[PDB]
């Protein structure tokens, strides 16, 4: 039979969107199409606020417009507790965390854009160590992305290209016009957002008064 | 002041989806901008099922679906009207019925995407006589698709160029990724679809059995 | 290993990068399937008595799409079509194409995903012309935004009964060019340079077209 | 009318169509505002001892460059930063080039939407860096799909402060190629005619590159 998979979701949801959960759908039917895994789960862990340099809405807000948005969902869920840390956490440790609770373990993905596999790239951003541990301990799903050539990134990556067995390329659609900073702005303009995020994502940030200019 | 608008939506929505509903929001933020409109309605009025030579669900679960879709919506409605007709109508026909249920009277306007635009200069598909009593005496909102370029459709067009003035652009980004041909082909293969159409289609389509394959 | 003709009809008005990019894309894919190997490609642009409107002269058209060919040692322009007296349909001009070709290879049609859709247009296309095109002929298709090729081939009765003979070349690149935007930039003095030959752009400079 | 320059920085691994494209929309946006008059477009690939890796060697991607722009009278290669012993900050290759103009127009830098966004990434720019870019010369943004502009510069405390200095120019053709699939493509013994000019494809065929 299969292999258990949680898909876990790191990134600041500021607001979480409806691409960010299409992302999931999209990873789980790639997964199970392979015939040897069964997502039993999936995990929304939003970014701490001490994180980047660029404003987000408070934490206590993005975990409640994830929870209000995975209303629907049978399966996802959002974790707190990346965002009740003291401090920011780089992903290896977000991951090994929820390993530990995890802990015949399911296997623990971590769910991305291919925009995400181009940053390995970056110069002094990911120590090699942690790409190595990520991709070999626990696994990627990457979701396309317009602009990005996923494949190209693993086979001139030699790290992702020794381990490209643990990344897995999901091919569908996945909502890539929006991001969620033309979200932000459009909320800021008065402009609707509606049918590009959750209903009860938008309610909440209108009974907060979130994303005000 | 300014001028009462209401916009109708023509098509098979089979099914509707995210795109198709976010069509209408971006329509009206853009009549909005312009500071002489206010769009007090949106109509969505699903073609009638003697149309075409390709394969619609039938008639009376499009109109469900629209109304399970439109529940959230305070200002869009399903009206079956051209749906409930014997015989399909022309496009011209169905604005004649909107705005004759109207009647200092609002002004009706055809909601589409700029694909649309483009078929008016198809030979054969539409009448001049149509096209043009559309544009003058109705009014189109186009909003924008990867691939064309509505600007130039107008300037090519004698009739739209004359009555440009009753053709509004609106330049924001709507969900061109999504087409419901590919949402029916998703859900013949048993893939998802949430957060691409409403949960509340969703259900509907899995309640009634519809699009299989 | 099957030799095969691609055969692209359209208005070329002015030809661009995008319909140039077509036939390697479809040329790889065929070649990639291994059954198939592609010794020509044609380029035919339509007549001038078609329907649509700000057509440049078909000399002019089958003009830009030679030098907009003279690097490709495959593609060629063919004026046939263009220089029939009147507009033809799509069917006859691969059927005076068979013939040349008989004077043996496959002749097959070169298109994006949204010719397909056009199918589906009530009062567009006989019936009989999709299912010849498609049953004596081939169909190549090129992938583009928006389009769902697989979908348009499920949802046709004719199409879904001659799968052997579509071939669904996806495109990774969005290469996404409209010759109308093409032409809206050259009237408003813009450049479009690099979205379509440097030859074609001084052609249409010496000839002043699309002003 | 005030005189700009326009220098663009980054591997061109290869040079492509897009990286070209750049170059003229963002000329025809400058020229639209009435208020500049691009007089010269600088194409300067990054040296070799850069991060990334499978960087072909500068000397090669700087021919490339100087091949792809044979046509263009008003854009050429500048060989000085790829040249120096080691990479060097944006920044540096701006004022390397601002001290030679001087020996006088303003000299902006050239990047698509996506550059705007890394400006966000932690410790990936100094703010010092980001401020002089803005502030001192000039940042010139091309669209591309996915990137919200607008939203980078109202959500950067240093961006929003210099508008009157970052101009956004939008790029209403779908035009997005990636030199990697550019590469993996080559690698597959795959055609990128046309996404590509026709002279780097010889070049790299010439010179084994990218195999």
């Amino acid at each position: 039979s299969r292999i258990p998979v949680v898909l876990l979701a790191c990134g600041s949801f500021n607001p979480i969107t409806n691409m960010h959960l299409r992302m999931f759908e999209v990873a789980r039917d790639h997964l199970h199409q392979t015939g040897m895994y069964q997502v039993i789960q999936g995990i929304i862990s939003p970014v701490n606020d001490t994180y980047g340099k660029k404003d987000l809405a408070a934490s206590h807000h993005r975990v409640a417009m994830a929870r209000l948005a995975l209303q629907t969902s049978d399966w996802i869920r959002v974790d707190p507790w990346e965002s009740e840390q003291a401090q920011w956490m780089e992903t290896v440790k977000v991951l090994r965390h929820h390993h530990s609770k995890l802990l015949a373990v399911p296997e623990l993905k971590l769910l991305c854009g291919a925009d995400v596999l181009k940053t390995f790239q970056t110069p002094n951003l990911w120590k090699d160590a942690h790409i190595q541990e990520i991709v070999e301990k626990f696994g990627l799903v990457c979701v396309g992305r317009v602009s990005h050539d996923p494949k190209g990134y693993i086979a001139e990556s030699p790290i992702l290209r020794m381990h490209q067995h643990n990344i897995h390329l999901a091919k569908e659609p996945v909502q890539n016009e929006i991001s969620a900073t033309y979200i932000r702005r459009a909320l800021g303009q008065g402009q609707s957002v509606k049918y590009l995020i959750p209903d009860a994502v938008i309610t909440y940030i209108k009974d907060h008064g979130l994303y005000t200019k």
